């Protein structure tokens, strides 16, 4: 048996682990648990959409991180108040529930009998209402790791924001190094082997061989976003003019968070099409983000003389643009 927590909260070095122990470690007869706490961080699954599941703008003003794990599952919202255990095994021996199950035992270890259980879709309901506890799994050819995390302290509200009830609020005394113990307490037993965790920094290559590597790999721009599989914008609004409404189209195809196909339509009478070309065209090619406004105004602002009216409706456009970026 072997038992490892993290001092760090970041989470792309906390992952970056992960995938190490997973390339290495035999966990052959040598099964391995790994705590890790992270600061806060949206985590969003082998394959999903960044633009899709979070409000990156608001993210982006909160010192909000986001990243993208090796693992499948879906989008979780990560913490200080986040306990994330990962159960490395080999791929013979691999039991999702046997996993769950320990950390209920774990839990009602320190509240005696809560009203916590395992599901179906293997998260766990506190109270059959609340849910606390999330999936996600990672299968190699010999080991497969199955990843995990706990609601000790995270604020669904704050949370709640990031879309497209917590364990503390109902014991103060359920504080994650409590529940870590807990955990780590359960697991020692679960093999027999001194129900020591054996803390480390996720940066110290002394013990991880070129382990800094992969963590500024998953922080690449180029993986974060770059992975999200192929994905098309077909929408519209209007604007009040006048006052009729004037319609916008935009169509837009992304490939690897460049974008593809870019057409963005609006009324020559009301803004000059060579400037819709002016962008559509500035933005083949480009990556799929908030556009510089700078940039953005540039475009014209040196071009096109000093229309007030021009700029005020060219505004008007990336307005409603970046509000979709």
């Amino acid at each position: 048996g072997l038992i490892l927590q993290s001092i760090s909260n970041d989470v792309y070095h906390n992952l970056a682990v992960e995938d190490w122990i997973h390339d290495h470690m035999n966990l052959e007869g040598k099964p391995v648990l790994f705590l890790w706490r992270n600061s806060p961080t949206v985590v969003i699954g082998r394959h999903q959409n960044p633009w899709q599941e979070c409000n990156l703008n608001l993210m982006r003003e909160e010192g909000v991180k986001l990243a993208r794990r090796r693992s499948g599952g879906g989008t979780v919202y990560h913490d200080m108040g986040n306990i994330n255990l990962t159960f490395f095994t080999t791929k013979k021996k691999y039991d999702r529930m046997e996993n769950l199950k320990l950390v209920v035992r774990a839990l009602k270890a320190v509240h005696p009998h809560l009203d916590v259980q395992a599901t179906k879709r293997f998260d766990l309901l506190l109270d059959g209402q609340f849910k606390i506890s999330g999936t996600a799994s990672k299968i190699g050819r010999n080991a497969a790791y199955h990843h995990c995390t706990l609601l000790c302290g995270t604020d669904g509200t704050f949370l709640s924001s990031l879309l497209k009830k917590n364990l503390m609020e109902k014991d103060p005394t359920l504080t994650c190094e409590v529940v870590i113990n807990a955990v780590a307490t359960e697991y020692a037993t679960s093999h027999q082997i001194d129900n020591h965790i054996h803390l480390i920094n996720p940066t110290d290559e002394t013990v991880f061989p070129g382990i800094n590597s992969k963590a500024i790999e998953l922080q690449t721009w180029e993986w974060i976003y770059g992975k999200t599989p192929k994905f098309s914008v077909d929408t519209s609004f209007t604007v009040l003019h006048e006052q009729s409404h004037v319609e916008i189209k935009v169509f837009i195809d992304v490939k690897n968070g460049r974008i593809e196909v870019c057409n963005i339509e609006a009324p020559d009478h009301w803004l000059p099409l060579e400037i819709c070309d002016q962008l559509n065209s500035s933005l083949i090619g480009s990556k799929f983000s908030p556009i510089e406004t700078t940039v953005l105004t540039s475009i014209l602002h040196r071009t096109y003389p000093g229309d007030d009216e021009l700029h005020s409706k060219w505004n008007i456009l990336c307005e409603k643009i970046k509000g979709i970026m």
